[PDB]
């Protein structure tokens, strides 16, 4: 309904990180009214990297 | 093309090790001109266990 897309997929690329998500849907319980969770990162891009 | 297998798995264990891998393919940026990655591993085999 939101992406359009079956099952998707998300990477994050630098030196000092490198993950693949699959994200994970199941009957959460609601807390603000929604059920489905934000997982919040952070990375710290050094100085002539780049990003992707 | 290396492997001849669609989808492998790897598994190690000893007893204070036991995890199994699951490959990820994905199009990283690339380094030193490979885009795929080799991440390692260690484990201490204590003294009459055994490695698999």
């Amino acid at each position: 309904s939101l992406y359009q897309n079956a099952n998707s997929y998300v990477f994050v690329g630098s030196s000092r990180y490198s993950r693949k998500f699959e994200p994970e849907i199941a009957t959460r319980p609601k807390v603000r009214g929604q059920a489905g969770r934000m997982n919040y990162y952070w990375t710290l891009v050094e100085p002539g990297d780049k990003i992707t």
